């Protein structure tokens, strides 16, 4: 079965525990290049009542760095907030629980603002075909396949 956060089946226990970062998406491509603060590769996440703890690592000079994050749930349904290089809000417009979770992000930043995509996978690849209906998702948010970068052949410290 699948979801999205913002419907109402929606089970967010169900998203708890490990994920990795499989492609990361955004209408300013340079975020998530090799130096940008958004390209991050998730470990797990933690579901708690009102918030979820991010687990993530940076890369560096083929250096990984551990950042945790908090992010909490907002007045809409589905919909978390954090703090990082601006302010974020992100909903997860569709997930299968047990293979993938594709999240939509909005950051603001010095009175500027992106859009960022994430496609997460339990384990540290996902299927093609799961790969594909991501492009569908991100181009159903004005986002060009060419701003869409795979990160599964780096996603490992
Ligand atoms: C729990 C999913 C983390 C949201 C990250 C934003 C998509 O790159």
């Amino acid at each position: 079965e699948e979801a999205s956060s913002t419907g109402r089946n929606f089970n967010v226990e169900k998203i708890n525990g490990e994920w990795h970062t499989i492609i990361l998406a955004s209408d300013k491509r340079e975020k998530i290049e090799d130096n940008g603060n958004f390209r991050l590769f998730l470990e797990q996440i933690h579901v708690l009542e009102k918030s979820l703890v991010l687990k993530f690592h940076t890369v560096r000079d083929e250096e990984c760095s551990e950042l945790s994050m908090v992010a909490d749930k907002t007045e809409k349904a589905g919909e978390y907030s954090v703090t990082y290089d601006g302010f974020n809000t992100f909903t997860i417009p569709k997930t299968d629980y047990d293979n993938f979770l594709m999240a939509h992000l909005i950051n603001e930043k010095d009175g500027e603002t992106f859009q960022l995509m994430g496609l997460y996978g339990r384990e540290p690849d996902l299927s093609s075909d799961i790969k594909e209906r991501f492009a569908q998702l991100c181009e159903e948010h004005g986002i060009l396949r060419e701003n869409i970068i795979d990160l599964s052949n780096a996603n490992r410290c």
